[PDB]
Formats: C-alpha cells, sequence, structure tokens
C-alpha cells in the first residue's frame, strides 16, 4: 500500500472494532504515526519517536482546534528498525487498546467523546505497510 494511507473508518468507531496493521519498518526509521481524525481535529495520535535525544519513545496526544494537548508517553519501544510488525487497535468504551506483535502495550482515554464521528484513520512514517484492515470482533 501507499504510504501515507487514509484508512476510512465508516460510520466511525465503535466498542469491539478491531484495526489491524502490518507492515516492516524501514532501515533507519525516524518515525512511524498513526492518526485517528474526527474532520481536522485529531482524536487520537500514536507516535513512535526512534530518535528523540537519543531515546526511543512513544508519544500519544489529541489535536483539537490545531493545538495539540498533553503528552501521555511511553518508554516500552517494541519496534525495530528493519523488522516486521503487527499493531492491533481495539476500541473499549473508554479507551483505545493497543497491542504490538500480539503484547499489550498501553491505553488511551477518550478524550474525544463523540466516536462516531472518528471516521478516518492517517497511517504515516518510515515504514512499508503491507495491509490495513478492520473487523468487529
Ligand atoms: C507538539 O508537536 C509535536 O508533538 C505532537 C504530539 O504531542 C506531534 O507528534 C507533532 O507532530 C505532528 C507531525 C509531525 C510530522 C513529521 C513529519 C512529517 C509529517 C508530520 O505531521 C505531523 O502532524 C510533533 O511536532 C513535530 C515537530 O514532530
Ligand atoms: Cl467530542
Amino acid at each position: 500500500l501507499i504510504v501515507p494511507y487514509n484508512l476510512p473508518l465508516p460510520g466511525g468507531v465503535v466498542p469491539r472494532m478491531l484495526i489491524t496493521i502490518l507492515g516492516t519498518v524501514k532501515p533507519n526509521a525516524n518515525r512511524i504515526a498513526l492518526d485517528f481524525q474526527r474532520g481536522n481535529d485529531v482524536a487520537f495520535h500514536f507516535n513512535p519517536r526512534f530518535n528523540e535525544n537519543n531515546r526511543r519513545v512513544i508519544v500519544c496526544n489529541t489535536k483539537l482546534d490545531n493545538n495539540w494537548g498533553r503528552e501521555e508517553r511511553q518508554s516500552v519501544f517494541p519496534f525495530e528498525s528493519g523488522k516486521p510488525f503487527k499493531i492491533q487497535v481495539l476500541v473499549e468504551p473508554d479507551h483505545f487498546k493497543v497491542a504490538v506483535n500480539d503484547a499489550h502495550l498501553l491505553q488511551y482515554n477518550h478524550r474525544v467523546k463523540k466516536l462516531n464521528e472518528i471516521s478516518k484513520l492517517g497511517i504515516s512514517g518510515d515504514i512499508d505497510l503491507t495491509s490495513a484492515s478492520y473487523t468487529m470482533i
């Protein structure tokens, strides 16, 4: 698939929706980003950074009216340059739940509450993207 890739989420997200992204991190990658969007707002930005001051960190945040909010940072970093990955995002009633390579990684409490209006997922960064799909569990 071509990156950046836009995956429509028809009628928005709902609890029990599972999104699966398969790809390979490029050698010498700098960043990956998943952006769940509500129009111009970003309800959930998930942003692995491979070199922030010589550390690897995952930054999560929300953008409202063009302004970024308070960051939530995770130091557990399961991505590896050059290697294949699987990201699964499970929508639960109170948070997005993220697993990488079948291991739980983090939860992100819903700040944007109109879940039915979060109707696009943007996938970008230094990856080769193999597939991006959703199903209901
Ligand atoms: C406060 O802004 C930083 O932190 C934000 C999260 O709190 C975003 O990750 C944002 O990134 C959004 C962003 C970065 C980007 C980088 C390359 C290409 C396209 C990009 O599109 C973006 O929205 C960051 O901004 C910078 C300089 O990386
Ligand atoms: Cl809202």
